[PDB]
């Protein structure tokens, strides 16, 4: 794990990281998951089977999790459905927030803007709601779902900037490969 970007905003401490999500030291970490909660593939997938050493058993879970905590098959955007880490509680990471980002497929609007916001402010307002001091973020939508990393990395960025609380004190936006680690950094460095 590599942290390349380290700011303030407000009370809160904010990190730019480049490494595996399912390694970094944050008490929740957040999953870019699809509406059904079905961990196929991306950062889904690596959760998943780092969390239960099986996705196709962490996709039950998440489900039956989704069902009680919303009671319907699916979320919509800005909803999470909070799951137990498992195995990542050994390390420090105790739950898995799932959120769900628009697909883009290389397009932008305001729309789907919106979509990608709630889906990142949604996580941040449900670790305020359970007191958990830090928290750990994928590129969510930049992967599969086609969304321009650019676009995405800005749009966390207003989301942690717009977030009130007091219980949240860490957020971490943790990126994968190095290419686009670079991205990211870029944005962190003309935004702040
Ligand atoms: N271990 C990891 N740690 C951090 N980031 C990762 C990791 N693995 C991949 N990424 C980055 O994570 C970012 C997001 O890529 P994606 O995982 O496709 O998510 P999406 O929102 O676009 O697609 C959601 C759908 O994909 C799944 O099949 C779900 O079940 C859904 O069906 C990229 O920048 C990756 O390089």
């Amino acid at each position: 794990m590599e942290v390349l970007f380290e700011a303030k905003v407000g009370d809160i401490t904010l990190k730019l990281a480049q490494g595996d999500i399912t390694q970094y030291p944050a008490k929740a970490i957040v999953n870019a998951a699809n509406k059904r909660l079905e961990h196929g593939g991306g950062v889904a997938y690596a959760i998943a089977k780092a969390c239960a050493g099986d996705a196709g058993l962490y996709t039950e879970i998440s489900k039956k999790a989704m069902r009680e905590q919303f009671g319907r098959d699916y979320i919509d955007h800005g909803e999470v459905v909070v799951t137990p880490a498992m195995n990542l509680e050994e390390r420090g990471i105790k739950y898995v927030f799932h959120t769900v980002g628009p697909i883009c497929s290389g397009m932008w609007s305001e729309e789907l803007k919106e979509k990608l916001y709630k889906a990142f402010l949604g996580p941040l307002e449900k670790a305020e709601e359970m007191g958990v001091e830090s928290i750990a973020f994928p590129a969510v939508s930049a992967g599969i779902y086609g969304c321009d990393l650019e676009k995405v990395v800005e749009t966390f960025l207003e989301a942690v900037k717009n977030f009130k609380g007091s219980a949240v004190k860490e957020v971490a936006l943790v990126i994968y490969d190095r290419k686009s680690a670079e991205v990211a950094l870029k944005v962190f460095e003309r935004s702040l």
